[PDB]
This record gives structure tokens, sequence and C-alpha cells, in this order.
């Protein structure tokens, strides 16, 4: 085992604090957590000072979490509260992990923090995908980014997204850009929508 | 295997936040994801924060080459989305690194990105070369500077880029300059054009 | 109708009560649009000429129409005669007014089958399809979508017209892609021209839904 | 149909015709609404390929209609010749054009039965779903409660255009999730945001029952 | 239905293509008004599973119903299987998915007949109760006379929002005794609470005629 490093933590920290939640911190926070034990997780997540209502929120969300484990099982086999690292030893949490077939204990968790992450971020996205629409004045390239940011933040399946991406983005443009992309025809690409609505 | 690190992350995402989409990013993406893997890769364009229309554009030429890679090709082997690492385990792309050959789906999955990226550089290039003309009093040392910095946006053909440099970096200077450049002639070289242009 | 008997001969059934009251029904109420041309089709299969012109006799309510009908009907009898100078089926024959069912039920049986009731069909369909296109309230050039009438109604407007006019095909190919885009109103128009040559009908009401 | 004889053996029962007038009166008059795919399955109940096309012909004077069914048809058929490669049924012979009635009527007949009928008749429902997704006045994005208008007609209007549009299923599920909540009117999407997530349609009708 | 052959053994004649389309149209034109239900009862006089399960395909379209229609067909046929632990028949077998049609023909024909068909059908006919009530536009609270409607006219809709909300019988009575006079306009209601305590609908509507 090797102690989380400073430099990563303020990282982490300064990521959280600074970005708030948008939907890059989800794979911020994996990139920062490879290999991370539970101790190491709960290090990151006790260490960030603000967004304490989130912080709360992430925490019921790992208790939700943790009880379906608990639920679904009743060296020891852990617990929903032993993987949440809450009733377990640093020692004992590197076991599992260095377990022949190891069970790890940390992915688990980290996947539950992932889902309490991604609901966090969908209360913190100002606007839903179905309502973020061009403004008069607002330039396609904008909107396409405000765009494509809460389809980021939405949180629904991969083929609800296929769908959202072709139909809403013509759909919710304004009436000067969506004549464009209706004459650009169905079946069009993002590259030439974007050079075509660029006036 | 080894995971990306925090430093290199953190340099990545903050290159592109300042650096938005000059032509240097394409270099530093190169350098940075040296040794990579899809994984890897994945992990650095999912990191960056903001500039979502470009990344979607950048997840649609990946998924054309994805389906090239597919039309081109018809333990299990490889797929377009395997390489680009949408589908594909680690372990698969750490065998696909390390079979003798290897596939080297690291540098493929780079390849495409930078296509990508090459494409949203042409298109967010500020303004067209055309239009990038000397200020009244401007020198002719930060004007060329502008005229070069906007011809690698462009990324032209090497003849039409030989031909601009020699022609429409003369007739954008202003007259001061345009006539001395024209004294010199024509085949002169940036460093001649230049050097005789001081003062 | 012609229906085997219970020991296999074939007999002439006759055309329903209830199936000559739908065949009043589409002639009193539809006012000859186009779309009494497939219901006479449909409430006809298999009918014999006998049956054939006791459907023609509800048409006679309608003097003019009965009139062009019948002479309709005797031009195209002329012209079987031209071509073909029991028995064989006369130009008046197959109009079922000199002859029998009972010959019509042998021609209608025979191997090959002598079609005598499809001709008739087809003679009669003819004068129907000559009668639609007296009634037809507009010409196809006066068909232009409203401001906000929606591309589909539109659409259905002019094919209407289209069926009923009856130019021929290559002029209504040629109307159905250059008429169609011409007569849309300008906010449709931009993109149907937008769409440029070649568009097939269902890009152009794709791409023109909701653009009311 | 097939109607089995006196003495037992199969013969085919042709359409009648006043249940083709039926289906030229959907043809014609519905317009191409979601409707006409649920009739033409009732009316072509045991339809042999010989009745499909006899009620194929009705839809001919719709002609981008009928075009793009037979593209469709065709589409299929080459599907099946993929994968079959009397005599075995070809996929012109399921059309109905290179076949005979009595092969028709032995495949339908056949221990198992090789169900022909429903096997063209499955090509040209997704040929008529084509055509119906063509026709849509409205996409399912563009259907919003007005402020007066009852939440069971807004429901009504809503899932009568998520039949015309034809997502996936999950889509569908999702576009019913989320979408008709999202478009409701503002009075009525109160209480249908105050519902929750996980609401049956039952519990959003009863809830919003005038609210109007 | 099931009918008599020509020497009287028993056999399954299968249920019409028109009658289908007229299931079909009462399920699509008529909202799921509280008249489906007498319709559907009609519709399907004689008919057995099999032919239950084909006209109940027609209301897949509308996903909802048919998910709330297979619910309670499912719940009916488990309080079947609690009471009854050719074979006897399961309560799969009364929906018609695991029995085949010559069981369901055996157990019509059984003396005493075992009345599978008619079980599934008021199966059906709870399961289509409970869709109608939730398709109800108002509740019998909202059903208020206007200013110049006939007494008629407001009795008219008080009973059909009575149809469909389905309370039970003794607050049915109450509601028609109680609820239809407290609604009334009051230039009506004068004379319905005149009449006091006890007035049938008859006297009810004989003495407001023409008060409008």
């Amino acid at each position: 085992h090797q102690a989380i490093s400073p430099r990563t933590l303020n990282a982490w920290v300064k990521v959280v604090e600074e970005k708030a939640f948008s939907p890059e911190v989800i794979p911020m926070f994996s990139a920062l957590s490879e290999g991370a034990t539970p101790q190491d997780l709960n290090t990151m997540l006790n260490t960030v000072g603000g967004h304490q209502a989130a912080m709360q929120m992430l925490k019921e969300t790992i208790n939700e979490e943790a009880a379906e484990w608990d639920r679904l099982h009743p060296m020891r086999e852990p617990r929903g509260s032993d993987i949440a690292g809450t009733t377990s030893t640093l020692q004992e949490q590197i076991g599992w992990m260095t377990h022949n077939p190891p069970i790890p204990v940390g992915e688990i968790y980290k996947r539950w923090i992932i889902l309490g992450l991604n609901k966090i971020v969908r209360m913190y996205s100002p606007t839903s995908i179905l309502d973020i629409r061009q403004g008069p004045k607002e330039p396609f390239r904008d909107y396409v980014d405000r765009f494509y940011k809460t389809l980021r933040a939405e949180q629904a399946s991969q083929e609800v997204k296929n769908w959202m991406t072709e139909t809403l983005l013509v759909q919710n443009a304004n009436p000067d850009c969506k004549t464009i992309l209706k004459a650009l025809g169905p079946g069009a690409t993002l590259e030439e929508m974007m050079t075509a609505c660029q006036g």
C-alpha cells in the first residue's frame, strides 16, 4: 500500500472546489483514484471542504448502496459498511484486494461513489437538455457548447442520448439556424452544421 | 501497465483550457500521450472541461475512423470501437499492445484523435488568412507573426501555402513595407524578406 | 359474382343488397371524388356484366354522368368489335345488353378465362375517370399551400387533385417534382428548394414537418 | 382466405367485396394515420398472398406510398432469399407475383404451416409503418398541452404521435416517462413533477383529472 | 366462435375480418369511452379464448392500456388458480396462451359447459373497466349543468360520467339521488328540490322539460 500523495490530494480538492460539479469531475475522479483503497477514497471525499450539501448527498447515496449490498450479501467476507471503509481497517481493506481471487472492495466502493457523483452532477446542471435553447443572438458554436455540456450531465441511457443528439440539437435552434440545419437535411454531421451556421 | 499521471493530466487539461485549440495543442497531445493506452487517451479527452462542441466533433471523427477500420478489417480481435476503447477492456488493450507483433491500438487511436484535432484547429482558426492585413503603424515582425500563426491554423496544401506566403503576405502588407517587399522582388525567403523590412 | 354449386358447377351469385347500397352511398355521397374509382373496383370484385349493369343503374340518377358513361362504354365496345369480328362475345355482350347471364358465366369459366367481367369493368373505370375529371373542383395549378397549412395536408390536396386531373405519367412526374415545390408557401418553399433536385417525397415531408 | 370444402379439402375463399371496400375506405379516408395498420391487420386476417396483393392494388392510387411499399416488400423479399436459398417458396412467391394460388394454399396447409400469408403480411406492415411515419404531421417534440386542454386529450395526442414516430422501445419508454411531463402545461406540469419519478400513466391521469 | 359441422361435430369458426375491423374502430376511434365495453361484449359474442386474444392484439397499440389489461388478466388468472388447483383448464389456459384451440372447443362443449370463453371475457371486461376509468376526462363531481343546457343533456353527461367513474352501487344510487340535483343549474334545481325526496328520474325529466 502507498499513501495518497499530497499533490494528488491537493489536485482532487482543487478540481472539486473550482470546477464545482461539472460532468468532467467523474473522469477526473476516476483518473485520480486509480488503485485507491476504500480508505484512500474516504480520504479524497472527506478532505473536500466546500460543497458540504453535495458531500452529504454522496454519503446518503453510499449508504443506500451499502444497504443494498448488505441486503444481497448476508478472511471475513466484507459487508456494505466494510466496503465503504467505515467498519474496516486499512489492512483488512488491503485484504480482499490482495485476496486470491481478489474481490475489489475499492472498485466496488468507487462504483457507488460514481453513482453519487452522477446524481450530484445532474442536480448541479443549470437546466434540462429539453430546456436548452439557442438565444435570438447566441452563436451556434456557443449554443452547441451549452447543449453538449448539458447532454453530458443528462444521465440518460446511451440510445436515448443518441436520439437526443440527432433530434434536439436541430429542434431547439433559433429559426435563423433552424432553417439552415433543415436545409442541411437529415443525416448531417456536427462539423457541417457548425460550418453552415457560422454566419 | 501504468496509469497516466495526475501531473500529466493537469498539464493536458490546463493547456487545452488556456490555448483553446491553437495548432500547438496537437503536438502537446502527441507528446503528453506517448505510450498511452486507449483508456489513457479516453481519460485525457474526457477530463477536458468545456469546448464540448469540439469534443463532440472529435467523437464523431473517431466514430468515422472506427467505421473505416471496421470496413477494412471485417483471444478476441480488436474492432474499431475496441481500438477506440469504448467496448474493449484494458486487459484486451494491454494484450493487443503486448503481442509480438503487437496491434499498436494506442497509436491507431492516437492517429484518429489527431485527425479530429486537426479538423478542430482548422475550424477554430479565429479568422481566415485572407483577412490578416498589416496595420498602419504595425511592425512587420508582429504582422508576419500573425500571418504565419494563421497560416499554420489553415492547414492548406503546400502549393497554396507557398503561393500565399509568396503573394498574399506581401499584398496584405501596409504600403510602407509593401514597397520594400516589392523592391526585393520574387524568390525572397522569409529571413531576407523580414530582415530587409526592419524599421 | 359466380360461385361453385354444392356439386361443383358454377352458377351466378347475385350481388348482395347491402353491397349495392354501399355502391349507392359511394355514388350519392362521395360527389364523384377520385376515391369512387377504388371503391367501384372493390365493390365489384368478381362481378359479371349483369352485376355491373345493376351497379350502373344507380348512376342513372346523375343524368350527365350516366350519359357520358354510356357513351364511353359504347366507344370501347366499338374498339373491341374492331379487333374481334357458346358464341364469341360481342362488344354488346361484354356490356351485358345483348347477351344472357349463362354466356357470361361460360366466358368467365373458359380455359383460359375470357375475362368479360373485368373487360367491362375496365371500360366502366375509363368512363368513371372521365366523370371524375369532369367533376374536379380545381385544376392542379390552383392548389397552393396556405401560410399555416401543414405540408402534409397540402401534399394530400396536391395528390388528390393529381388523381383527379389525370395527366400523362411523364407530366405527373414533372408536376410532383416541380409544381409541388413551386406552389408551397415561402417559409416551406425555402426548405424545398434547399433540398435540391431529385428530392423524394419522403425527404420533402420529413424536412418540412412542423414548419408551419 | 382459405376454407375447407364440404368434404374437407381446403380451397381459396375470395376476399369479399365489402371487406375490400372497407380497406379502400381506410386507405382513402384515414390519411395514413397510425390506425391504418391495426385496420390492415384486422381486415386481412387469414389473407393469402393473392388477397394481400388485391388489397395492395387499392394503395396504388397513392403513387409515392405504393412505390415505397413495393420497395420495402422487395427488400424484405431479398432478406428472405438470403436465408432460404410443391416447391419451397421464393421471396417473390411470398409476394404472390411469381407463385400461383394453389402453392399458397399448400404452404398455408403444410404440417407445420408455412405462414406465407402472415410473412407477407408482416412485410406489408413494415412498409405501412414506413408510410405512416412519412405522413406524420408533427414530431413528438411538437406536441404541447394547451392552457385549457385536458390531460386526457393531450395524452391521446402524445401517444398517437408516439405510434406514428416509431422510436426504439427504450427511447419510447423515456419519451413517455419524461417528455410527456416536460411538454404539459404549467398548471398540470406542477402536479406531474410533484408525483415524482416512476409515475405510472394511471397515477398521472388520475391526479391530473379536471386540472384544466 | 364455434359452429357445428355439416355432420354435427363442433369446430372453431374464425372471427370474421370485418368484425375485427369493427373492434379496431372501437378501440381507435372511441377513445376508451364507457361505450367500448358494451361493444366489446357485443362483438365478442361466442368468442373462444383464441378469438379474444386476437381481439386483444389490436389493443397492443395502446401500450399503457394493453399493459394494465394484461396485468389485470394475470391477477384474475391467479385468482382462478387459487380456486382450481381433456385436462382441467389452467388460469393460463383460460387466457389462451398455454392451451390449444381444441381444448377450448372441448371445454365450451362440455356437459355442463365450462364457460372458458365467457370467463376470459369477464376478466377482459374488468381490465377494460379499469382502462375506461383511467381515461375518464372528468370526475362525477365536475359535471355541472350550464345556464341554457337542457336537463336531458345534463342527465346524459351525468350518467355517462357515472358509468365511467364506477363507484359502488350504494354510492351510485346516492349520487343519482342527490348529486344530480345538487349540480343542476339554479332555475332547474328549484324544481328538482321542489319535487322532494324519492323523485324518480322520470319525474325529474318530465318536470324539468323545457326549463332552459
